[PDB]
């Protein structure tokens, strides 16, 4: 009947009540979101005088200790001293609080689906998607820094938030299922829509799972709905396929899943299984972004800053993020110094 007293519920989750005041400092004022970990709250900070994100963890152990490895990271990422840092939402402190661990963030907008929700799944410009992609490229190139190494392994729109509603200023958040390079524990990893060939491959992976997220996330950014929206891992990588052709062959020999997928022929080349989807690499990437027609649906017709020179920019710059080889995969630096950005 009472679970921590009465201030827990029946799954481990802090009874959020508005109004209450924590430590004589936090002012509770309404709940944002639930996920596994727990629960994120709103609420007034009242020493340092502004609003802050609360994310209070579940009363578990399987749970807090997954919250302690996020914190670590995030006081890792906090010690060091560059400006490119920002990009990643501050865990400003943590704290226990009646046998929950509570991380306070800095107070922010809405997450970039909110923003394609507002859009009605038609998305957002090239200018503004232009933006987007420079501070989450200088964000994965901070990541990458040899002494974090930090792969953030979740990257998807919901993950992404704005920093002021008016300002467009983004910030990645929630590293949760976040871990450092290193020996492979996990295979099963990232949000379906944005995984990497080689994780649905079973094969080695580093850094360069979050940049082929961020690849998908800018497509689906200008045209407002996913690049990739597969109801199974086997949908995923069909509809990988139909965009980019089949993987290379020197990926598949060496790939422990290329069996789900695709058929190895007694002449020795790779094909689909059989299972609605067009031939492999037949769905340009080129069509899909309208390069000549206009933008996506042919809605950014005549729109300052989208003509076929910018299109083809960011097109060449999506195909090097969409690379299927993780080791040829353009990275942040240099990516970040590509023509798109000038
Ligand atoms: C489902 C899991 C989930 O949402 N996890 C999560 C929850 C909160 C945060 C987080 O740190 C946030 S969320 C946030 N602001 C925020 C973002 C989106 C929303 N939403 C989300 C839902 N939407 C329908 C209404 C707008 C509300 C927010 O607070 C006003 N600021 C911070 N600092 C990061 C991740």
């Amino acid at each position: 009947k009472v679970y921590n007293d009465g201030y827990d519920d029946d799954n481990y989750d802090y009874i959020v009540k508005n109004g209450e005041k924590w430590m004589d400092r936090y002012e509770i004022d309404s709940l944002i979101g639930k996920g596994s970990f727990g629960q994120v709250v709103k609420a007034y900070d009242r020493v340092e005088q502004e609003w802050v994100a609360i994310k209070i963890i579940k009363n578990k152990k399987a749970f807090l200790n997954q919250a302690q490895i996020e914190v670590r990271l995030l006081e890792l990422m906090n010690k060091h001293d560059t400006e490119m840092k920002y990009y990643i939402v501050h865990l400003k402190r943590h704290f226990m609080f009646r046998n929950h661990l509570c991380l306070v963030f800095e107070m922010l907008s809405y997450n970039l689906y909110d923003l394609l929700r507002n859009t009605n799944f038609r998305g957002v410009s090239l200018n503004l998607t232009r933006k987007f992609a420079q501070q989450m490229c200088t964000a994965l190139l901070f990541l990458a820094t040899p002494e974090l190494s930090i792969i953030h392994c979740d990257l998807k729109p919901e993950n992404i938030l704005l920093c002021n509603p008016k300002r467009s200023a983004i910030k990645i958040v929630d590293f949760g299922s976040s871990c450092q390079l290193g020996q492979r524990i996990y295979q099963y990893i990232q949000s379906r829509f944005y995984r990497s060939p080689e994780v649905l491959l079973g094969m080695p992976y580093d850094l360069a799972i979050d940049m082929w997220s961020l690849g998908c996330i800018l497509v689906e950014m200008h045209t407002g709905e996913p690049l990739f929206s597969g109801a199974n891992e086997v949908d995923q990588m069909n509809k990988i396929v139909e965009v980019l052709g089949i993987p290379p062959a020197h990926i598949l020999d060496q790939a422990p899943k290329a069996r789900k997928f695709f058929e190895k022929l007694p002449d020795g080349t790779w094909n689909l299984k059989k299972t609605e989807y067009k031939p492999p690499g037949t769905r340009k990437l080129h069509n899909i972004l309208g390069v000549e027609t206009g933008g996506p649906g042919g809605r950014r017709a005549g729109e300052s800053g989208h003509t076929v020179a910018d299109y083809l920019k960011f097109k060449d710059l999506i195909l090097r993020m969409l690379d299927y080889d993780p080791k040829t995969r353009i990275q942040p630096y240099y990516a970040l110094q590509h023509s798109f950005f000038k």
